């Protein structure tokens, strides 16, 4: 049912599977860009963090972002730009008490999930150049085909 786990990786996932990275640590979680127009990141939060600055490494550069969290499940905050020259804005986030995080690549877009677990769904951003996004997980993750999407939606909102 579940292909992994696999190693911490940078690669270029196929159209169509989704990656189900299982987070166990607060930094970055994932990132993947194209170069071109999409750089993303997701960020995780453990709970109960009061308001705060802090500094991440997002695709080689140390950048500050204010992060919050009064909740007691995990926060993942994704983080998104389209323009090579511009700064991330937190774009979305899931919060969750599985600590699972998605992203696939389909029908010209790239999907993640937000909301909170166990209602949580997906949404997407656009391109251009879907194919040329390559991703970097920092944890260890699973693959899923999109065609077994609803089995995905279940691991990210009850876990494995």
């Amino acid at each position: 049912v579940l292909d992994g786990p696999y190693q911490p990786v940078a690669f270029k996932p196929p159209n169509d599977y989704w990656i189900l990275v299982n987070s166990n640590s607060n930094g970055v979680v994932l990132e993947g860009t194209n170069n071109t127009d999409v750089w993303v990141a997701i960020i995780s939060i453990e709970p109960n963090v009061n308001s705060e600055s802090r500094q991440y490494s997002l695709f080689g550069v140390n950048k500050q972002i204010t992060v919050v969290n009064t909740s007691n499940k995990w926060k993942f905050m994704e983080m998104f730009r389209n323009n090579s020259n511009a700064e991330f804005q937190h774009k979305r986030t899931l919060t969750s008490s599985t600590k699972l995080v998605g992203i696939l690549k389909h029908g010209g877009r790239l999907w993640t999930y937000h909301g909170e677990t166990p209602n949580a769904t997906t949404d997407y951003s656009t391109t251009s150049n879907l194919n040329e996004i390559s991703v970097t997980t920092y944890a260890e993750f699973y693959i899923i085909p999109r065609s077994q999407e609803s089995k995905c939606t279940e691991y990210i909102n009850t876990g494995l």
